[PDB]
């Protein structure tokens, strides 16, 4: 019955993907950002310049105050509010209702995005990183505990944008080829291990621990591919060399300045493909996902009145490990198989197009000593 969940996601470029939910009795409708990088379910519950609607606890007969405060500091953005529980449903999701923890957001700073069209966030990761602490049961744990929904979900994020969140299973009509699985290293973030990196077929040749320093996570709430300082520098250097045929302001490589070309003349060919190899399911085995420039050059509306094609560099430097954000996930079907502690990747039905190249998930590869790639 997964067909009812196909295309249940919407979004705007650089502004996340959201699903429709209802909270309270009678049901109040809200759009909720889908975030595999956090574990709190939180909604605007007070007026805000960027909110067109919000959760009104006073109007819900099933609302229960937990009489505890809470705050969450993200990389960028934070909010604080009051904890409580209430009934929650997903109209274009499984046909169930659950009582879940909800953080009612009363104050925030750089959390809500002007024009994003979402009013809350659904953290889909594990209790370990929930605030105030791991005793606050995350939404998906409540869903699985209270219903017969199987303990997994999958995300098809498509390149204003749409996608699918299949709750409780895998919809085989949403991908082509085979699914390749990498272990979830530890259940807090969706942490994985990258074992090799190549750019246009050239190995970066770093200690693979550098790729996962201090962790690597799959995070739908983050837009960019984010890379640890040393890896970022090596990657940009290689990407610059490959595209040196053209000139870019260095504010572009910092993800600040956008670059434009005459509509339809974007020189895709001069930008390399990036291959990330992930730890596999059997001994000394891995697989790779290959990312095209159409993924890491994010389309942005022209600052000028011109109808050029403009882009921002969507790879940026991190001090908290690798983050495989939305631009990596786009064009792949990603299965969060919590039941079997693994994450699967397959080429998405809405895969990214290139004239002479194609995003891919390929294996098996042999890779020795993969355990040594994890950072401790
Ligand atoms: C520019 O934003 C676009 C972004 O909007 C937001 C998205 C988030 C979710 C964040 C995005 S970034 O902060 C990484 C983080 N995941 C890893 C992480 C890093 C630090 C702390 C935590 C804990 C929550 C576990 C404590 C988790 C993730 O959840 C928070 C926000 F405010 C905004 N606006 C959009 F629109 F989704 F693309």
């Amino acid at each position: 019955s997964f067909v009812e969940m196909v295309d249940n996601l919407r979004g705007k470029s650089g502004q996340g993907y959201y699903v429709e939910m209802t909270v309270g009795s009678p049901p109040q409708t809200l759009n909720i950002l889908v975030d595999t990088g956090s574990s709190n379910f939180a909604v605007g519950a007070a007026p805000h310049p960027f909110l067109h609607r919000y959760y009104q606890r006073q109007l819900s007969s099933t609302y229960r105050d937990l009489r505890k405060g809470v705050y969450v500091p993200y990389t960028q953005g934070k909010w604080e509010g009051e904890l409580g529980t209430d009934l929650v449903s997903i109209p274009h999701g499984p046909n169930v209702t659950v009582r879940a923890n909800i953080a009612a957001i009363t104050e925030s700073d750089k959390f809500f995005i002007n024009g994003s069209n979402w009013e809350g966030i659904l953290g889909l990761a594990y209790a370990e990183i929930a605030r105030p602490d791991d005793s606050l049961e995350p939404f998906f744990d409540s869903l699985v505990k209270q219903t017969h929904v199987p303990n997994l979900f999958s995300l098809q994020l498509c390149g204003s944008v749409g996608g699918s969140m299949i709750i409780g299973g895998i919809d085989h009509s949403l991908y082509t080829g085979s699914l390749w699985y990498t272990p979830i290293r530890r259940e807090w973030y969706y942490e994985v291990i990258i074992v090799r990196v190549e750019i246009n077929g050239q190995d970066l040749k770093m200690d693979c621990k550098e790729y996962n320093y201090d962790k690597s996570i799959v995070d739908s709430g983050t837009t960019n591919l984010r890379l640890p300082k040393k890896v970022f520098e090596a990657a940009v250097k290689s990407i610059k060399a490959a595209s040196s045929t053209e000139k870019f302001p260095d504010g572009f490589w910092l993800g600040e300045q956008l670059v434009c070309w005459q509509a339809g003349t974007t020189p895709w060919n001069i930008f390399p493909v990036i291959s990330l190899y992930l730890m596999g399911e059997v001994t000394n085995q891995s697989f790779r996902i290959t990312i095209l420039p159409q993924q890491y050059l994010r389309p942005v509306e022209d600052v000028a009145t011109s109808q050029d094609d403009c882009y921002k560099f969507a790879i940026s430097q991190s001090s908290t490990g690798t983050v495989m954000g939305a631009v990596i996930m786009e064009g792949f079907y990603v299965v969060f198989d919590r039941a079997r502690k693994r994450i699967g990747f397959a080429v998405s039905a809405c895969h990214v197009h290139d004239e002479f190249r194609t995003a891919a998930v390929e294996g098996p590869f042999v890779t020795l000593d993969m355990e040594d790639c994890g950072y401790n």
